[PDB]
């Protein structure tokens, strides 16, 4: 009988999509397809380490249910992950977050019983993660994920991701285009696919505004899930063999076209990583070689983020 | 390889879960698993009737993307999942809704590059199928998809919706649990699996307040995505054995435990059904019985309309 024995179990396993139109229209020579993260239980890739970086803690025997609280800093989608894994196996958890953060991402969080503790605007991340240190040190058998460092992050992608990649293109995939987040994605694909075809090209995505791997300065930007600001400890850096930046407004109106002209309603990160893609298929040097894009999420939670952003936005003008 | 054409060869083919807590805690007999529907690529059971009313039209030559304008009076799950396969077939496609709806499933629908065309409030939804049949008539080739009687809809069911249930179930499978919306999804399970396992039953589940399948008055309710007030061409009334009725704060309720006792985010109609289930699933002489519960969404979606109104 095919019945999970809970949600966790149903994580990954995504499928790959062709594009239709946009790539043609770009006169794309690279042949360009669409792993969809978005089709996870809870909508996004960190489904994928929600899940796994609990499961290799409680494997470890460093976890349980009846005893552990979770610990995390978290203003994207782990922090959803997570709270959706927590009430699934039974775990208290307390996320902690800057005061600016969506308010519709705080209601998802709170509807899966997670325990919420704001932090000043402006200190940022910086703030929630000192706030997260101290509750960690607060509760005795407590236990933080620390999704940037955590080994099992770029492992559940090595074991999962990379080998859907692998089975569903047959060997085939000449190149992978990911944005980095905490980088866990694009390492674990790396990782294998580089090990099994030495021709297989990395090829990592991050903001202009914020063009830290390329080797700039860290700064403001709008693509929610990618470029943190810093080099995670978790990204294979010897494994990248090339960073393409992307503009805000290059990265939403890829968005816009992947909804509109391919039916994929897509956050901002997917926009970037198609919008690189792009890019890369143009070049003469890979006509017919075979491109997988990540789409990290379904686009849903992010529009309603630009419809609360913008109600934020005319109340506070003037 | 393994690649889909386009998101519309990705829908249904959605998993099975038990619950860990709920039935246990309620001290049921009988054995509870979801079917989630909120697995689906846009997160509703609609989806299944979005792509295949398209594509039974197309197969009987009545529609082409290159000249068919696509028409639906349609304010919810129906609109995005039809919005999703018109931009990823090529469709144009007008939706019609009273202006009273709300801007999350306006701009769910706008982000899919749906036209919308907005009725007076005063009008109801007689008000949208009335400007949808206008525009019908006023293009030439347009089509109505009309999800209330076209028969595609119960049959994706049969054909998909109800072989995963058989199959995943290995044809233990005693109950289907589900809430009544257009009612293709407990109609096409129903004509299939009833006709494999005579044993096997069939409980409807709609609003307190407008209990018309169970013979009474149609009245409002809070339960987003079942009980139109009416009993739908397309439900097969004659294959229902039970009508369960569930109030607006039981759906509500069980929707809160299912996710935070579960971890299943569900809307309001996922809640409904459990209610239901549960009943059903207390009752002595169902013990063991395997029944199948239907989550027709993910909850996202009705989170952020249910914010939207406590600002509205
Ligand atoms: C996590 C995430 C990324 C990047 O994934 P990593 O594995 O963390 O690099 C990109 N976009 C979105 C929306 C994400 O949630
Ligand atoms: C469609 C729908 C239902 C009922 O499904 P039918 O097949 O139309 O009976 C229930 N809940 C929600 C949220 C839906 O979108």
């Amino acid at each position: 009988m095919r019945i999970a024995h809970d949600v966790t179990e149903l994580v990954g396993r995504t499928p790959l999509v062709q594009l239709n139109r946009i790539p043609q229209a770009e006169g794309c020579l690279g042949r360009i397809v669409m792993k969809l993260e978005g089709m996870n239980p809870a909508a996004s890739v960190k489904d994928r380490i929600g899940t796994h970086m609990i499961n290799s803690a409680e494997k470890a025997g460093l976890i349980n249910p009846e005893t552990t609280v979770l610990v995390e800093p978290t203003s994207g989608n782990t922090g959803i992950a997570l709270a959706m894994t927590a009430a699934a196996k039974g775990y208290r958890l307390i996320l902690t977050m800057p005061e600016t953060m969506s308010l519709e991402r705080r209601a998802m969080l709170k509807a899966y019983g997670a325990t919420l503790e704001l932090t000043p605007g402006s200190q940022g991340m910086k703030g929630a993660i000192l706030r997260a240190q101290q509750i960690v040190d607060s509760i005795p058998g407590a236990y933080m994920l620390q999704q940037f460092r955590n080994p099992s992050n770029p492992e559940i992608h090595r074991l999962t991701t990379a080998e859907e990649i692998w089975q569903d293109t047959e060997g085939q995939v000449d190149f992978i285009v990911a944005g980095v987040g905490t980088g866990g994605t694009i390492t674990g694909v790396a990782e294998v696919i580089k090990s099994r075809k030495p021709s297989f090209q990395v090829v990592a995505v991050e903001p202009f505004n914020s063009p830290v791997i390329s080797g700039g300065n860290p700064g403001p930007h709008k693509i929610q899930g990618i470029g943190a600001g810093f080099i995670p400890e978790v990204l294979r850096t010897d494994l990248i063999d090339e960073v393409i930046t992307v503009s805000d407004e290059e990265a939403f109106q890829f968005g816009r076209r992947l909804a509109k002209e391919e039916g994929l309603l897509s956050g901002i990160s997917s926009g970037a990583n198609l919008c690189a893609a792009i890019q890369l298929a143009q070049r003469p040097e890979n006509e017919g070689k075979l491109i997988v894009v990540i789409q990290p999420s379904f686009g849903e939670r992010y529009l309603s983020t630009l419809m609360f952003q913008n109600i934020e936005e005319r109340e506070l003008t003037l």
